[PDB]
Order: structure tokens, then C-alpha cells, then sequence
């Protein structure tokens, strides 16, 4: 019987009380807080059928929802109206579109980085304001608002208090109210602008849902992808011989990213609830039983990925469910992988000496009921 969930004890590993269960596909279970047994999906194939299928449910306010302690919570067809108007923002094309905006960013954080010191807490100074100021850019705040808006969101993050969480959050609805307001009268480009656009041409998207839509992608898109960045740094520099082929070969960079993505599974344990019978197999999940996707371990599944315990550049990633998959499949995975190569690229074309300005079990990492990844991240070059 393992609890779920657990803290990692390596950053870069899936947590140790799981290994038991890799062998049991597709289908394991693990014990919650309160003793309720949920379904485990330990298969790939499995857990990309089932990603797929409406009936199983993100509602939490259903009374059958698994406590392991919009977009998300909504099954169909209201969850399918909200993505329908957001996809065509987030096109390959249009994040491809963002590079040079994207890399303007990350050459700032990395000059201010570099000229205020000789070592750096990568993670407050590169990591976290990386991704809210590309989705400052995506929704197309106004340059005068990015300082404002890179402040509220970081408050959001760090706190330290609920209170200045809550306050972030109220802060940040007030201000994408009045922007809405300002880019009517005066549009100018980004996913704010485009829902404008969709609301005057079908009335669909009306203020008050525009707001939670803009406050769902910067939750959505802020912490996942610092965290990538800061875990991929302390795995690279944990990983002294493939660190070396990402510096003598840049073009391996997106490789690397899609690798880095399988291998560090951050956003590790999707939780659903079954709404009808599920077959899986000659096993039923059946109406109301709770049903875990731990990332980390299908995206370790032996029978798609050779050696799946291992970095390597050359063994195909593809597939991998780290930007989930089906019906919530990640809207910004585009965007997301773009932010990547970049930060990822930039940083170590940059920094060649790049090295932790700490022992590496000093460093603090995530608990294991959040989105993986670090902390802090002490570096010096
Ligand atoms: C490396 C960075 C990211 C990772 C690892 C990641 C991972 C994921 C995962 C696993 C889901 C599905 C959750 C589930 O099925 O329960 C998801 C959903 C989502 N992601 Fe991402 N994400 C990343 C970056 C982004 C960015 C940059 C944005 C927006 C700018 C974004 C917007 C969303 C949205 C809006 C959803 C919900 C889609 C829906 O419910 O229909 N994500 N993400």
C-alpha cells in the first residue's frame, strides 16, 4: 500500500515509494491521506486513452472528487467553448511569432543577472520573472504596466502571506478589468486584444470571463514554466556529460527541452474523478472512483522509452505526456517549449562556467503535492 502523494527525494527522480508500482500496467493504486484507494496509471498507452475519454471528470466540486489534501474543473461542452476561443492564440505560429520578444526578455534578465554580480539566486533572478514577462507580452499588457504587472505576479507566487496572495490576485483581476477597458478604445495586439475582437464578433467572451481567463494563463503559465527552467538548470549541472553536448551543440537545444520535459515530469499526479464506468482492459474504474496520473512514471514507461531512467538527447522524448494530454491537454505547450529553448539556450551560450554556488543537498526543492521543481538556486560563472 503507498501513499500518494510523495516528495521527490532527488529533485529529478519520481518519488522512491513509487518504483513497486512501475511494474503493475497499466493500472496500480495508491492510498490517499484519508485511506481512499485511487487508480494509479502506470501505462502510457493507458493513460493517453484515458486523457481522452469524457468520462472522467476535473470537477473538484463534485462530492466524489478525490482531496489528495476556469478551464480546469469544467467537463463539456462549457470547457470546450472556453478552449475553442482560446487555441488560435495559441498556434505554433504565433508562438514561433514571439521568439524575438521572448529573447529580448531573457538577454535583459541575463545582463541585469550578470552585472549586478559575480553569483546569482537563479530562480528569483532569471527563472520566476522569465515566463510572467512572456505572458506579459502574450497578453498583450502595455510596456508601462510590465513592471506592475512582473510585481503582482511574482507577489502571487512568493507571498509570504495569504494575505499577500489574495491581495496579488485582487490586485491583478482590478487591473485586467480597466485593461480591457483601455484596449477597447484602444487595441493593440495579444490575447487580451483577441478577445476583444471574439466578444464584439460573437458577444462570446464577456468581461468577467475575459478577467478569469487571463488570470487562469498566468496561473496556468507562470510557475510550470519557471520551474522547468530552474530544474532543468540543477539537472543539467547535476549531469556534467550531457551539460557538455547541449554547449558544443546549441542545436540540440530542442531536443533537449522535449527530453528535460519526459525526464522531469513537473507537473507530476493529474487528478480526475470517473462520472461512468471506465474499462481499462479487463479492470472497470468505475462511476466515482478517483483515477491519479503520475506523470513521472508514465513518462518512465519502459515498453515506449528505452533506458527511460536516463538523460539522453538521442532517445526520442516524443509523446511524452508532461503537457498532459486529450481533453486538458496544456493550451501554452507551444509557447511553453519556445520560453525553453530560449532561457535554456540563452543561459548557457552565455554563462559557459555556470556551476551551483552550493552543495547540491543544501538546495531547497518543492513538496510533493505541488508543481515540482526548485526553490532557490544559488549559481556562480
Ligand atoms: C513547461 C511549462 C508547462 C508545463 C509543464 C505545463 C503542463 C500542463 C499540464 C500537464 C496541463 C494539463 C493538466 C491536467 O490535465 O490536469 C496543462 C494545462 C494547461 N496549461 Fe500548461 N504547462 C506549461 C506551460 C503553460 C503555459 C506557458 C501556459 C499559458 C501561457 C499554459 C496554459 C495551460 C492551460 C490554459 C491549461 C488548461 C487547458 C484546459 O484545461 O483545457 N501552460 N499544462
Amino acid at each position: 500500500a503507498v501513499a500518494f502523494p510523495q516528495n521527490r527525494s532527488c529533485p529529478y527522480h519520481p518519488p522512491t515509494a513509487y518504483e513497486p508500482l512501475r511494474e503493475e500496467r497499466p493500472l496500480s493504486r495508491v492510498t490517499l491521506w484519508n485511506g481512499r484507494q485511487v487508480w494509479f496509471v502506470t501505462g502510457h498507452q493507458a493513460a493517453r486513452a484515458l486523457l481522452g475519454d469524457q468520462r472522467l471528470s476535473t470537477d473538484s466540486t463534485r462530492e466524489d472528487f478525490p482531496l489528495p489534501t476556469a478551464l480546469l474543473g469544467w467537463d463539456d461542452p462549457e470547457h470546450n467553448e472556453q478552449r475553442r476561443m482560446l487555441i488560435p492564440s495559441f498556434t505554433l505560429r504565433r508562438a514561433e511569432s514571439m521568439r524575438p520578444r521572448i529573447q529580448a526578455i531573457v538577454d535583459r534578465l541575463l545582463d541585469d543577472m550578470i552585472a549586478a554580480g559575480p553569483s546569482a539566486e537563479l530562480v528569483g533572478a532569471f527563472a520566476l520573472p522569465v515566463p510572467s514577462m512572456v505572458i506579459c507580452e502574450l497578453l498583450g499588457v502595455p510596456y508601462g504596466d510590465h513592471e506592475f504587472f512582473e510585481e503582482q505576479s511574482r507577489r502571487l507566487l512568493r507571498g509570504p502571506a495569504a494575505e499577500d496572495i489574495e491581495k496579488a490576485f485582487r490586485s491583478l483581476e482590478g487591473y485586467f478589468g480597466e485593461l480591457i477597458e483601455t484596449k477597447r478604445t484602444d487595441p493593440g495586439e495579444g490575447v487580451i486584444d483577441d478577445l476583444v475582437a471574439r466578444q464584439r464578433e460573437e458577444g462570446r467572451p464577456d468581461d468577467d470571463e475575459l478577467v478569469q481567463f487571463a488570470t487562469v494563463l498566468l496561473v496556468a503559465g507562470h510557475e510550470t514554466t519557471a520551474n522547468m527552467i530552474s530544474l532543468a538548470t540543477y539537472t543539467l549541472l547535476e549531469h556534467p556529460a550531457r551539460l557538455a553536448e547541449l554547449r558544443a551543440d546549441p542545436g540540440l537545444v530542442p531536443a533537449a527541452v522535449e527530453e528535460l520535459l519526459r525526464f522531469l515530469s513537473i507537473a507530476d499526479g493529474l487528478v480526475r474523478v470517473a462520472r461512468e464506468d471506465v474499462p481499462v482492459g479487463d479492470q472497470v474504474i468505475r462511476a466515482g472512483e478517483g483515477v491519479v496520473f503520475p506523470t513521472s512514471l508514465i513518462n518512465r514507461d519502459d515498453s515506449v522509452y528505452e533506458h527511460p531512467d536516463t538523460l539522453d538527447w538521442s532517445r526520442s522524448a516524443r509523446h511524452h505526456v508532461a503537457f498532459g494530454f486529450g481533453i486538458h491537454q496544456c493550451l501554452g505547450q507551444n509557447l511553453a517549449r519556445i520560453e525553453l529553448e530560449i532561457a535554456l539556450g540563452t543561459l548557457l551560450r552565455r554563462l559557459p562556467g555556470l556551476r551551483l554556488a552550493a552543495p547540491a543537498d543544501r538546495i531547497p526543492f518543492k513538496p510533493g503535492d505541488t508543481i515540482q521543481g526548485m526553490l532557490e538556486l544559488p549559481v556562480t560563472w
